[PDB]
């Protein structure tokens, strides 16, 4: 079925901080090794989206949320606003649906309708399933930074792919409108 | 001649914080804008050093700071606690005299020493310059992500490098000494 994808708000912030914790403790996707708390995530939440970038759920047929996707900073210093990384969480049930797929997709147009130029994804442990998805979206892999986490007793490799938004790089942006505005002081 | 390095200490933090600003004004090694007040950077340097991280001067004949380096996180996430990302600031006084590459020399053996396993460089601009004395203390290119940053009106690339250190991947840290006692919680 299609995915059903809308903005997360505060409500969401059980099921994110719910699917969240199952990948910290269980996966590789994510470096962190405490789940954080419901509190530590608004605070992400809250980060997110106050710099606009965009932040969505997606649901199951009764409306609850089963996944979660955002863009955020690779880093935020002034000469990477326009780049912006990608972050994808499904719930385990909700997995092989094409629901990565969508989520993926969303953030890829939102970033580019919003005026970012580049995107980067860190896939932790180099999980194959993850680089498919992102190849699919016509991100390319750039490197393999081997041996960099250490989790679940073992050393992990970590991908780093890239997909160009909009333009790229063969306009100079737009002075003075958002993403341009972000990260000046 | 041989290089005069030291620890640094708080009363050089004057000089850092004022190479730091030539090359956040002048060049394209630091993707901040805006030079960091003393008082930023000392809080840096207070963190850098609180997480048992090695932050380094050289000295000129006189004992002035001529330029400073230091490893810290890639990431500050568990899993990443093995690797470290090396930072290394010059003063155009103190280029091409081998400087750079004590500093280097210097943050891997200290690393190595401390256990960390795995050292990255992101070289902002790609500067060859950069990318040259990294590969001359073992570093390998792994990858070169496109236009990720702009700054002086220009698209900028930034050239992933990384060393393994010590055991490197070849055997599993040891638990409960440092630097497997960061991060945790
Ligand atoms: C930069 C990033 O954010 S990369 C993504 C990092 N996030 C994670 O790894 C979190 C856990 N996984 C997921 O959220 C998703 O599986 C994604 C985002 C990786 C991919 O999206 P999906 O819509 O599942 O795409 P797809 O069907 O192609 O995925 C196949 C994976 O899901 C698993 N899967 C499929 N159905 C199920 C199910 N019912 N229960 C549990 N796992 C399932 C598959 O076994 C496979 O994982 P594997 O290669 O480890 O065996």
């Amino acid at each position: 079925m299609t995915a059903t994808l809308r903005d997360a708000v505060a409500a969401d912030l059980r099921s994110i901080t719910e699917i969240y914790r199952e990948s910290v403790l269980n996966g590789v996707a994510t470096y962190e090794e405490t789940p954080p708390s419901e509190a530590e995530m608004a605070l992400r939440f809250s980060t997110i989206t106050g710099n606009g970038y965009p932040y969505v759920v997606a649901l199951d047929e009764r409306g609850a949320v089963i996944g979660y996707a955002y863009a955020s900073a690779f880093r935020n210093r002034t000469a990477y606003r326009f780049l912006v990384e990608d972050s994808i969480y499904l719930s385990p049930e909700a997995r092989g649906k094409g629901i990565g797929k969508a989520l993926l997709s969303e953030l890829v147009g939102r970033c580019t309708a919003l005026g970012f130029r580049q995107m980067i994804a860190v896939i932790g442990g180099a999980h194959p399933s993850s680089i498919a998805l992102h190849r699919a979206l016509g991100f390319e892999l750039q490197g393999l930074m081997k041996a960099t986490g250490f989790k679940h007793g073992r050393w992990l490799d970590t991908a780093f792919m890239q997909r160009p938004l909009g333009e790229g790089t063969a306009t100079k942006p737009t002075e003075g409108v958002y993403p341009d505005t972000l990260y000046r002081s």
